[PDB]
């Protein structure tokens, strides 16, 4: 509809895929090379679903901070036949609160999904389904069940994808570039 959603359609057109594990499909975002993220609680296996191919993980890496607390951010490399498009260059430095942010998600049952959530709040600190948990931004929006790994953006910049909700806002995992350093 604006500038907003075209930033996000250029994301999901180009840097995303449906993972499926035995936890079900995910949005994933593909970051660089053969990298992508997902929601710890996918539980990556040794081999994963990537838009219904079989494919080997090479690795995966369950994100925690130095105070050695979950953030729900899995890195998997993925043993594709394809490079991403390089987006890191979209990823934020640090830890901050944003505006008119676009939560997007593709799926069999969400295709070419977008959503206006509007403000970001930096919130820090929440409980995830019993597991403390940092870096957590939230939106006013009521996310339901397949939603999980869907990327939120801001014009020019990826900011998060998203792992929960409580009916009334919808919860994701900072992306900051420092996590795809190489």
């Amino acid at each position: 509809m604006g500038p907003g959603f075209d930033f996000a359609q250029a994301i999901m057109k180009k840097n995303t895929v449906i993972a499926r594990t035995e936890k079900g499909e995910f949005t994933m975002l593909g970051v660089y090379d053969r990298v992508a993220v997902i929601p710890t609680h996918a539980s990556v296996g040794e081999i994963i679903y990537i838009n219904d191919v079989e494919t080997r993980v090479l690795d995966a890496c369950a994100l925690r901070d130095l105070t050695d607390t979950n953030l729900e951010i899995t890195i998997v490399k993925l043993d594709r036949n394809q490079k991403f498009r390089d987006i890191r260059h979209f990823l934020p430095r640090c830890e901050d609160d944003y505006n008119d942010a676009v939560l997007s998600v593709h799926t069999s049952k969400f295709p070419n999904m977008y959503i206006p959530v509007g403000q970001v709040t930096n919130y820090g600190f929440l409980n995830l389904g019993g597991t403390p948990t940092h870096r957590i931004l939230m939106y006013n929006f009521p996310t339901r069940a397949g939603q999980c790994g869907g990327v939120v953006t801001t014009t020019g910049k990826v900011i998060g994808i998203h792992v929960g909700g409580n009916g009334a806002q919808g919860f994701a995992a900072m992306l900051l570039h420092s996590y795809f350093t190489d």
